[PDB]
């Protein structure tokens, strides 16, 4: 499916709501931030947006704890769920994504396969995550990422 | 040109140095970090990117002063030198780059044309700047303005 096409769905809901995005990143590397600023009125629902590519930058912008980092790694429900918060509380926004994994081509030092992507919606507190595991080269990992952080944006907003 | 290619020049280059690069973007939407991050050894150079929309964004993330915002606009040299030390700053890098414009349809509120766009180069806080005015659709005037800040910089590594 086409991002653009999705995104400028998911925006209208989020514009129809009143409700402001904010997002952090860490494999799929700003692409997430930029379908949101691609989109015709971006400033109605969107202006923050993080990539927090190592555990350090994780834990110095989203005041990811370290503890948390080492005893889950990086691409963890709990470190998505930080994050998710981290760029909640910096944004003053009202539903942040938080998305961690492995892009590929190389799987996670503890034997994550490639391609494993970790994500949580953070709706005012509610952390609601999910763990998907993508197929295909680096590129098509961060593109399938993108969108099923919008999609399922997308289905969650009504309920919230 | 080719931005992956290009991008794996300069990186090269940074590794070379030893020197820790960051962005902060605003009309560029994330593709620079995107460029930066879908390198083989991103982490030895590059681990923090923001995006800050709006006014406010880069008042919150970047401390980007009220009157510097009030007196020349978000898409002004004194924006981007202010954006660029905010976000050295906060990353605790050796470069950092700073972009803002316009990508289009639309120009600025002041008359400054769509695809207009600001740079800043910020190596421990000498910090050089530039305006270009790129022609194209505003996915165009992305991708010019993404290569455009990885080309110059890799002409500005040398000296420095």
């Amino acid at each position: 499916q086409n991002t653009h096409e999705l995104t400028t769905r998911v925006a209208r809901a989020l514009i129809a709501r009143g409700w402001r995005l904010t997002t952090a990143e860490s494999c799929t590397g700003g692409n997430l931030a930029a379908a949101l600023c691609a989109q015709a009125d971006t400033a109605a629902f969107y202006d923050t947006g993080v990539v927090t590519f190592s555990d350090e930058a994780k834990r110095n912008v989203l005041q990811v704890r370290a503890e948390t980092l080492a005893v889950h790694s990086a691409v963890s429900e709990a470190c998505v769920q930080e994050m998710s918060t981290g760029i909640l509380t910096l944004a003053g926004a009202d539903i942040a994504i938080a998305i961690s994994g492995y892009a590929g081509p190389e799987g996670g030092e503890d034997g994550t396969p490639a391609g494993t992507v970790w994500f949580a919606w953070n709706f005012r507190g509610q952390i609601e995550t999910q763990r998907m595991r993508f197929t295909g080269d680096c590129e098509a990992v961060v593109a399938q990422a993108v969108r099923f952080a919008m999609a399922a944006l997308g289905e969650k907003l009504a309920h919230w």
